[PDB]
């Protein structure tokens, strides 16, 4: 067992390097690594490895006091010297932790003293505790682990300080857990988790339905969404729905024809019925996006205009903007040019294909001829980067990301967003005020910048706001009530009592 549970995950957790991205797992890396400061609901942080600290009057100089009483689970003790090595390892691979401003504001850090570590920054970056509260790459790792004194090249064994230990890990089979009997905080109720690698989202119902597994833990990709629906009327079953964690979108290419013109993309943001896309291919489960971010998110209450669904108006746009419907034909053009938009999405991704499919078709009512092109995971991938579509799907981060996080990358050009953003006459004025919404402690400054950045995405229609989406769970009833983390990307296993 009762102190056992089975569950399931798409791909392996990884090899569990604290510092490192694909393949790693967050949810994973959160289990067995610890960061300075923890994340809460609220938006604070509390003490955590650090038990307190400081900062100089300018904000550049901070210094934590460290517990003393915490050790790696290999037994090895945690300190200011093993924290100091910790940041040293991650800041020696830099240049990829670009899309994280804090590596960038990193300028020293070093150990005063076993309980005493020293961070000094660039600047007074205001969301410094937020983003040290990350699943990674800030966490730590016993310095014994590091190969040839790094982490970027590889780890020996994933030694954290956490309330869980990887017990054993088989490539695309399962990745077992088990709790640190010598944890410095609170002890788990559950002793052991296996992992189930089950990439298929019927499989994965399947494999709850049958016994095979206790629990399913994700987003609105964790099974299908009508299987889901009938499962929370099941008596058998548990079932929770949280309240929405982040935004799923379009994102709508400036610099290509014809997402480059603005009337193209004002029409495109009133063409989507976007309550029956919900009803239709997520069940009903979701919650409508009309702004990049919620009205419930940081800074972002801003009384923006929704662009509610209105076929006739996105074709009055469509036709003042020189758009016009030759006889016979349904699909616009203008300049000889007709209305074609490429739409990419991964491919076997069966939700993402049918949302593609309604907002092909809902487009067409309108006049403009959306193509559907359907790639895998790479290719996908390599499209954001170098801004090669004319509309992709995309999604925020959560809590603790959005808004600050989430924008700050817009300023990185290998990223989805500044690619979609790069046609924008605004663009160098809207990456000139992230970068000083960052740094300023004017917290009406900040509150203005904020307005002006989302103010200007929003009237720009850079992009479509489709959902605002939640966590989802399926588990054998008795496990009991699921908790949610602060952490969207974290799974609270610690907190499950049975
Ligand atoms: C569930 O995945 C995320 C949940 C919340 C935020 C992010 C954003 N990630 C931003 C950085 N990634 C790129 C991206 O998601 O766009 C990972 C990354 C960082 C540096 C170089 C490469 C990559 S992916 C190969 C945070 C992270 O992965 O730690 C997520 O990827
Ligand atoms: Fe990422």
């Amino acid at each position: 067992a009762p102190d056992e549970i089975t569950t399931a995950w798409p791909v392996n957790v990884g090899p569990l390097n604290p510092h490192l991205y694909t393949p790693n797992q967050m949810f994973a890396q959160s289990m067995v690594y610890e960061p300075l400061v923890k994340y809460q609901a609220d938006g604070s942080v509390i003490p955590w490895l650090a038990k307190s600290w400081t900062h100089s009057e300018d904000g550049k100089t901070w210094t934590f006091t460290l517990r003393d009483d915490v050790k790696f689970s290999n037994g090895e003790p945690f300190d200011a010297e093993a924290a100091a090595e910790n940041f040293r390892a991650v800041l020696d691979n830099r240049q990829r932790h670009a899309w994280l401003e804090l590596a960038n504001q990193i300028v020293d850090v070093k150990a005063l003293s076993k309980t005493e570590l020293q961070i000094t920054l660039k600047s007074a970056y205001y969301p410094f505790l937020q983003e040290l509260a990350l699943p990674r790459p800030f966490r730590f790792i016993a310095p014994s682990q590091f190969k040839n004194h790094e982490t970027m090249n590889g780890i020996k064994a994933p030694i954290g300080t956490g309330p869980w230990i990887l017990q054993e890990s088989k490539l695309n089979q399962y990745d077992v857990f088990v709790r640190n009997e010598n944890y410095w905080g609170e002890k788990p109720a559950i002793k052991k988790i296996t992992f189930n690698v089950i990439p298929d989202p019927t499989t994965r119902a399947v494999a709850f339905e049958t016994g095979d597994i206790d629990l399913l833990y994700g987003n609105e990709g964790l099974l299908p969404l009508d299987t889901f629906a009938r499962f929370s009327q099941n008596p058998a079953y548990h079932t929770q729905l949280s309240q929405p964690i982040e935004t799923v979108m379009l994102a709508l290419n400036t610099a290509k024809a014809p997402t480059n013109e603005l009337a193209v993309r004002e029409a495109l943001n009133y063409a989507v019925n976007k309550k029956s896309l919900i009803d239709n291919a997520l069940y009903g489960t979701q919650q409508v996006a009309d702004t990049l971010f919620a009205p419930s998110v940081p800074y972002a209450n801003l009384g923006l205009k929704p662009s509610q669904y209105d076929p006739q108006k996105a074709k009055a746009l469509l036709e003042k903007a020189g758009w016009t419907l030759p006889a016979g034909k349904d699909i616009r053009e203008k300049n000889g040019q007709p209305l074609r938009i490429e739409l990419s999405f991964i491919g076997t991704d069966a939700l993402s294909k049918s949302m593609a499919e309604i907002i092909q078709a809902d487009m067409r009512q309108i006049g403009a001829d959306v193509s559907l092109i359907g790639e895998e995971e790479s290719s996908i991938y390599a499209r954001q980067r170098d801004g090669r579509f004319g509309m992709i799907f995309h999604r925020t981060w959560g809590a603790p990301y959005d808004p600050h996080a989430f924008l700050s990358s817009m300023r990185v050009p290998s990223h989805a967003d500044f690619q979609a953003q790069q046609g924008l006459a605004d663009k160098p004025l809207i990456d000139k005020e992230i970068g000083e919404v960052l740094a300023t402690h004017d917290e009406t400054q900040r509150q203005a910048l904020y307005r002006d950045i989302l103010t200007r995405l929003h009237d720009e229609a850079v992009y479509l706001p489709i959902s605002y989406i939640s966590m989802m769970v399926v588990s054998k009833p008795e496990l009991g009530n699921i908790p949610y983390a602060p952490i969207a990307t974290e799974i609270p296993f610690e907190q499950i009592k049975p």
